[PDB]
């Protein structure tokens, strides 16, 4: 299932970023952010991040339609750069606007089967945890970065149980970002390792934890 065949979500909403902004002679701002795809292995934890850069836009009109393209690109790109026994058996959007241009991207590997799906995934969030935020913001050229969003979680616990304790971590950032970090933080002497995305935390703590953050997106 969902967990057996190499799989992964890719998530376009970060790609083309639009600040709103009225100046001040009235009209709406148009210039972009740097932004981000999120291409993520629920098994392992595995986060291919290709940052965006906004030269990349210079030039043309209905970027919010292309930017759909250029994310099937990347992902195009990233599976022909790594050799097949790494390349995904399935690739599941949460965007419908994704599935026909990795159709038409993904010809040339016909194994590779392409789903929508309903879940609730914001790697939206994702533009809140200073270390990704900080790193796109700042970059001047588009580039590709790798993570482990589990930290050292599969010691410990299934990969299951790591992908519900991730997803429950991320849709309560989405809905409430500041209520959110104080839930992820329950002593004042808690903190997260240099290397880490999330804080150090005993399994027990984790439990309480994970219930604080489904209270929290229930209550939106």
């Amino acid at each position: 299932e969902l967990f057996s065949q190499i799989i992964w979500f890719v998530d376009d909403t970060n790609v083309y970023r639009v600040p709103i902004h009225k100046t001040f002679e009235g009209n709406l701002t148009t210039k972009p952010i740097n932004g981000a795809i999120f291409i993520f292995n629920p098994r392992t934890g595995q986060l291919f991040l290709k940052i965006i850069h906004t030269s990349v836009w210079a030039g043309q009109k209905r970027l919010g339609q292309l930017a759909k393209w250029k994310t099937a690109e990347e992902v195009a790109a990233l599976i022909r750069s790594l050799p097949v026994e790494e390349q995904p058996k399935q690739i599941i959007v949460t965007a419908k606007g994704m599935l026909d241009p990795l159709e038409v991207h993904l010809l040339d590997f016909p194994n590779i089967v392409i789903k929508g799906s309903e879940l609730q995934l914001p790697f939206q969030a994702c533009l809140k945890v200073e270390k990704f935020g900080d790193l796109i913001l700042k970059a001047t050229e588009p580039q590709m970065v790798l993570f482990n969003l589990y930290d050292d979680w599969l010691k410990t616990i299934s990969s299951y149980t790591a992908f519900s304790r991730l997803i429950l971590i991320l849709r309560a950032l989405h809905v409430n970002n500041d209520r959110a970090k104080v839930i992820l933080k329950p002593d004042k002497t808690t903190i997260t390792e240099p290397h880490h995305i999330w804080p150090t935390l005993t399994d027990e703590e984790w439990i309480k934890v994970e219930v604080q953050l489904k209270d929290l997106i229930l209550a939106d």
